[PDB]
C-alpha cells in the first residue's frame, strides 16, 4: 500500500486516494476495511508480470485524523505517521550575488524541523502560480526532524524589479494546514 | 523442541556496485567496483569469479572473506580495484559469478552515465534574516545543472572540515540537469565571530574535478 500525495490530504482541492499496488492466475481480491468496517466503495484499476492496482477514495478528514485503511489481498495496513507533529521553519533565501551574473536567478525556500515528513510546497507570484520549480524530498536531519529546499528560477528580469516572490508550503502541524514567507528584491 | 534448519529455497542473489564518486575524482583514494553474492547457501559455498572490462577479462581482483548472517547464510564479495581514467570514460565491467547452486552463471554489469556531461554551478547562501534569532543557524550550498547526478560535497572551515551537516539527493530540474542543497549547521555565536566557511563540491565536470566557494558574515 502506498500513501496519498500530501497535497491531497491537507488541500480540499484534490481528492486523496489510498493507492494498493500488487507487483510480480490473474484473479485477485481485494477487500477494504476503513476503521474496522468494511468498505464497497473503492475501485481495482485494470490489469497491465502483470501488476494489479486497486484505488479507495479516502476523506480528507478520514485520513488526516489517522484513521487506518486496510489492504486485504495478504492483509496490509496504512496511516498517517504516529509522531509528534512538529510545525515547519520557513525561510526565504534571495539568489547569491555570483548568480545574478546570470539571466535567470534561483530563489531558494528553505523548510526545516517538520513532522511527519507530508508536506507540499509551491511558489507563487503576484496571485498567479510559477511554472518553473523544482522541490528536493524531505531529508531526516539530526534531530528526527525533516527539512527541504525549494528551488524557483525566474527570468532576472523580475527580480532585477521589485517584484515580490513568494513561498507556500502546506504542513499538518501549520496553523491553517498552510504558511507563507515573501521574498523580493529590495 | 528446536526448530530444523533454514529452508533457503531459491538461489544466490548477486548485486553490483560502483565505485564511490569521491573516490573516482579524488588522487587520495582508490575507487573499487564492488560485486556482492547474497544467499550463498551453506552446503555448497564455493564462488567463482569472472571478471570482464568491457568484454576483455580481468583477472587483477581480490575476494574478501565469507561472512554468515543472522540468517545463517553466507555473503562473498569480490572486490575490483579500478583506474580513474579507465572509470571515468565509461568502461563497462562485468562480474560472472558461479555456483553449484545457481543452474545457470549470473552475470552483472555496471558503468559511468552515458550523457553528456554538464558542469556544476555552486552558489553558497547565507542563514536568512529571519534565522539569526535561533542559536544554531543554517549555511545553505546550492549545487545546480550538473550531469550526471554523481557527485561529492562537503564543509570546510579554516582548513579543517565541518562534520555536521546533510545534503539532499540529487533532483532531476527541468533541463535534463541536477541539482541539490547542502545543510551546514553552526552555532549563531560562530558565525557572528567571522569564521569562513566553505562548501567544496566533487564532480566530473569541473576543473580538476573539484571546487569551492566560501562563506561568511558581511
Ligand atoms: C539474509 O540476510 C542478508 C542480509 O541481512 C543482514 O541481516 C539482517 C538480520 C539485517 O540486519 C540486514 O540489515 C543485514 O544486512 C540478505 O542480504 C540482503 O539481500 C537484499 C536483497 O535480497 C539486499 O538488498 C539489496 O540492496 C541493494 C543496496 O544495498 C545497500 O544497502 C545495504 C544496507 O541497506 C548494504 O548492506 C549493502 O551492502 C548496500 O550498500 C552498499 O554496500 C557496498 C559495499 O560493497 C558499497 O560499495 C555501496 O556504496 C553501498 N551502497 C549503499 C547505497 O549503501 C539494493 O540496491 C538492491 O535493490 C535492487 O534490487 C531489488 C530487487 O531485489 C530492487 O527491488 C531494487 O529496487 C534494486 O533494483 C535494482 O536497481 C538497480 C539500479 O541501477 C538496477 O540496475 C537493477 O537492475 C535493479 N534490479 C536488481 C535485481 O538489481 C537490493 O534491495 C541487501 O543488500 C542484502 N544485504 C547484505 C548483502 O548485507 C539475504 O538476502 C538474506 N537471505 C535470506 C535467505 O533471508
Ligand atoms: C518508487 C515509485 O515508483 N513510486 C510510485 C509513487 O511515486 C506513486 O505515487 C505510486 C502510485 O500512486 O506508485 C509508486
Ligand atoms: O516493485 C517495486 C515497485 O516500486 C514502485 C513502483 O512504481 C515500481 O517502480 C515498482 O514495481
Ligand atoms: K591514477
Amino acid at each position: 500500500l502506498f500513501p496519498p500525495k500530501p497535497k491531497d490530504t491537507l488541500m480540499i482541492s484534490r481528492t486523496p486516494e489510498v493507492t494498493c499496488v500488487v507487483v510480480d492466475d490473474p484473479e485477485v481480491k481485494f477487500n477494504w476495511y476503513v476503521d474496522g468496517v468494511e468498505v464497497h466503495n473503492a475501485k481495482t484499476k485494470p490489469r497491465e508480470t502483470y501488476r494489479v492496482v486497486s484505488v479507495l477514495t479516502v476523506l480528507h478528514q478520514d485520513w488526516l485524523n489517522g484513521k487506518e485503511y486496510e489492504c486485504k489481498v495478504i492483509e496490509k495496513t496504512i496511516s498517517k505517521a504516529k509522531g509528534q507533529p512538529r510545525e515547519p521553519q520557513v525561510y526565504t533565501l534571495p539568489p547569491s550575488r555570483d548568480e545574478l551574473t546570470k539571466n535567470q536567478v534561483s530563489l531558494t525556500c528553505l523548510v526545516k524541523g517538520f513532522y511527519p515528513s507530508d508536506i507540499a510546497v509551491e511558489w507563487e507570484s503576484n496571485g498567479r502560480p510559477e511554472n518553473n520549480y523544482k522541490t528536493t524530498p524531505p531529508v531526516l536531519d539530526s534531530d528526527g526532524s525533516f527539512f527541504l529546499y525549494s528551488k524557483l528560477t525566474v527570468d532576472k528580469s523580475r527580480w532585477q524589479q521589485g517584484n515580490v516572490f513568494s513561498c507556500s508550503v502546506m504542513h499538518e502541524a501549520l496553523h491553517n494546514h498552510y504558511t507563507q514567507k515573501s521574498l523580493s528584491l529590495s
